[PDB]
């Protein structure tokens, strides 16, 4: 079985899974978001696909999706929309400002390979 | 519509809101979109990513993702490439963020839960 | 020596003392506060022990007592009501927020162990 | 009810009750903690009582106590020791720098009052 | 006086204070660095002063100056350097984390005035 | 080349360069800001020159200089003062708190080198 460990452990509305095998660094480049609850007629409420760039953009070869930091810009914007809107909190605030901060580091991570010429590449 | 990232050179893709404000004052539809093209004009990536709207007892509701899903893929990701050939402190300071992230999200649920507000439209 | 050598440099209310032998994980599982006062019949103001859990609840001869997440709660507790109160601060919330983080992250270590199945056994 | 309501919601050895009413700041000067297990003997088998400072230390009728700082010192005392054991983990380092990083803010809170001429006196 | 209260108590090199009056923003744009310590001369070992950008940097009328990201990059050189040679330290590391996620704020501030077109202007 | 690589890669107002040769620790001990603007007479608009504090403060030839802790506290003095005025902000304010906890940081060093009879002391 692929399925994840997250932190949240009561109460959750979706598991996760890893989908196929490791790729490029060792990671997984595919995932599936799939419901706990079934709807009428026996089905997955939520059955989701995520697949992520998987090899340079630049290839064709390449599996052309997503790239972690897109996922967090879209979590960062329902934060902010959340946080303007009546249902704020503490606990949203702190989630924002950590995922923000994450991205900074991601783009860290795209700066500091940029300047050494390997952005696009398998190296360390 | 368009998401204004903290990334701002060598972007891979762009984010776009679909749709309207919903509950809570957010949007519930987001599409990733290559920044990138095929021959024919068709984006090399175009995936959408629907949220749950609405309770999920409830089957009017728009049911889909929640963030806390999103957060637990990138963590495993980062872990990962931890492990891996390619790993970096960047990569370790995203990823311990994440957890904190996830850590609050999951305070938000279990707090939610004690005042027996999860699953109800108040703060 | 077992005094601790403390953040808090001046004003310092109490001292804080090892008691015993190092146990279990190489820790000490009491200690002592004492003031840095003594009253007018020339005793301490204040000598408090805390003795911590020292080996396994379940089996007999285990030294019972407190785990540091309760002490942490304690101080979460009284941050909090210090900052509804008329006596609020920006360096509380600060502290209050770093407390509650750690709380969360010694959560993550018993999850981590409950998910290993090694919670209770004198297991890295 | 005086029972606090935890971080950790799952294996907990102990409960923690706030004790007495409301003092001065708005919070509570007084926790019980108790073990969630029991003795052959009908008691429990942890039931300790953790006083805090209320009202100046120079004033005699203050009830003197135990002050916030010194249990998050014997937290990261204790901390700092798994560490340096057999038994360390990543999640025990975020702990203890969380810790530490809530003690500085404490002492940041001293020195800002001493800094303010308010120090030891009911006032922001 | 226009003396700096600063964090750090006790073996202090040098005093800070702020020179001029209260410009742009609310703040003081001049700065005096100087030692705690005299020579046999008399007058002080260390006397710095730094001037900041007060004004736009267009306008040729504008007092221009240093900007705070060019100090705290100073200081991560430094500590970058610090810590690949023989005198690092785990409080090192945790003061150039914090320093660099300071300079990822105010990056986020700079790009944020840039989406907002108020870079440049006194708007908030 | 000697020049810094920035966090910050967008509207930079100044450069910032190395002078010199690796010093005590494996660190630069003076650094240049210059503007990356020049006046109607091809002159930099902005030049200062910083020198840190190079060899014990008690010795005689060493050099004589600021410290990084003065160049934080600077900044976090017009943070404090932008914060108060008109145009605040959140990314200040997170700017702000990091600057203040590098700055704790750096007085945690401080007074672990005065416990351990090392502060001045070319000495891990
Ligand atoms: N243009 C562009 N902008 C970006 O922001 C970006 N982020 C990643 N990439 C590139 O996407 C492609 C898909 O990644 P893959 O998993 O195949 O290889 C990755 C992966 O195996 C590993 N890696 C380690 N840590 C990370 C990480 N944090 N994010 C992504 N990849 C990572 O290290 C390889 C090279 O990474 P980059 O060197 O950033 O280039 C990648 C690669 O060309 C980007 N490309
Ligand atoms: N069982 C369960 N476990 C979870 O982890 C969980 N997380 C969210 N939900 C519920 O999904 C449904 C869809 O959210 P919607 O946008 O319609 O309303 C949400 C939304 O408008 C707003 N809100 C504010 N902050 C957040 C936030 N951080 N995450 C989600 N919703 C949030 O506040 C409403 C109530 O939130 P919850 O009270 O968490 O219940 C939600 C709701 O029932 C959950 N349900
Ligand atoms: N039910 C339950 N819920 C808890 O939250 C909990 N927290 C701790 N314990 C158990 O209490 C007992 C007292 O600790 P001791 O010092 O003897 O051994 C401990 C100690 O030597 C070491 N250790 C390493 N890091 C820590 C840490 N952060 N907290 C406690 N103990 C730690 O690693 C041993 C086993 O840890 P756990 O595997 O958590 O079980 C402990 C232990 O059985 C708990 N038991
Ligand atoms: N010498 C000395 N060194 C210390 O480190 C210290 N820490 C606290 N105290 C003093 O202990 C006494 C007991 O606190 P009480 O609850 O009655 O009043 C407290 C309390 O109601 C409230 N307060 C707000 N935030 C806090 C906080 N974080 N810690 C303690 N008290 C706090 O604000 C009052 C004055 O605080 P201090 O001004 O720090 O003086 C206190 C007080 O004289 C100290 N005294
Ligand atoms: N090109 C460019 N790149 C930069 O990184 C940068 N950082 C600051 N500046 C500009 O320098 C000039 C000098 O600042 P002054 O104190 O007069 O006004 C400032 C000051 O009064 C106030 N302010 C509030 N927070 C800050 C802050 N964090 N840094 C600087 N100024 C700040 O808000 C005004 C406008 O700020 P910017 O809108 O950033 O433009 C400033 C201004 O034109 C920059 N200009
Ligand atoms: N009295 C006093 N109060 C201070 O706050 C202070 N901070 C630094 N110093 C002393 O200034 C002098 C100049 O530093 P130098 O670069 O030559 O040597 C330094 C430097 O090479 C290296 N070092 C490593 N990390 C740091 C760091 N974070 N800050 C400064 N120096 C550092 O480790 C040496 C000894 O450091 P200290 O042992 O703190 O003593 C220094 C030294 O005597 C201070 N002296």
């Amino acid at each position: 079985m692929k399925e994840l460990s997250t932190i949240q452990k009561r109460e959750k509305l979706n598991t996760v899974e890893r989908i196929g095998s490791e790729g490029p660094g060792g990671a997984y480049h595919e995932y599936v978001i799939k419901s706990n609850s079934m709807d009428s007629q026996g089905n997955y409420d939520v059955y989701e696909t995520i697949k992520f760039q998987k090899g340079a953009r630049k290839e064709e070869k390449s599996q052309h999706g997503v790239i972690d930091s897109d996922l967090l810009e879209i979590v960062r914007d329902r934060l902010k929309s959340f946080q303007a809107g009546p249902f704020s909190s503490r606990e949203n605030a702190c989630a924002l400002t950590h995922v923000e901060e994450a991205l900074m580091w991601m783009n860290r991570r795209v700066e500091d390979r940029i300047e050494r010429n390997v952005l696009g590449t398998n190296t360390k």
